[PDB]
């Protein structure tokens, strides 16, 4: 009934959007955690010190982590944010990013309040 919890309600509808079949083209490198060691990424954990991705967000949101609308949209946009830190702008993750930022940012404007 509350208004925080709506708002969450809107927050996890945006998250299965972002999870969803829809999106996967350009969403996918945000699944999981950056695998740096992987990956060859040597400098990754360097030049990002609080990594974040949608399963991260996920689990979050399932052990009922963020208290409000605010904390999650701060985790979904620390995800792109370390996306456009650590890649060269003109890589095609940055685009993917900006794609699926897209999709955040104008599902997430109709914030019910
Ligand atoms: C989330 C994030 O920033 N990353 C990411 C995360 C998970 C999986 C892949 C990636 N990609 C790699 C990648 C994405 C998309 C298309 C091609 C490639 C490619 O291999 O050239 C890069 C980057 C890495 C930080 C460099």
């Amino acid at each position: 009934m509350g208004k925080l919890s709506e708002q969450l309600k809107h927050c996890n509808g945006i998250l299965k959007e972002l999870l969803s079949k829809k999106h996967a083209a350009y969403a996918w490198p945000f699944y999981k955690p950056v695998d740096a060691s992987a990956l060859g990424l040597h400098d990754y954990h360097d030049i990002i010190k609080h990594p974040m991705d949608l399963s991260t967000v996920k689990r979050k949101m399932e052990n009922r982590d963020y208290r409000d609308a605010q904390e999650f949209a701060a985790d979904v946009r620390l995800m792109f944010s370390n996306c456009y830190k650590y890649n060269p702008p003109d890589h095609d993750v940055v685009a993917m990013a900006r794609k699926l930022q897209d999709v955040f940012e104008f599902r997430y404007a109709k914030m019910p309040d």
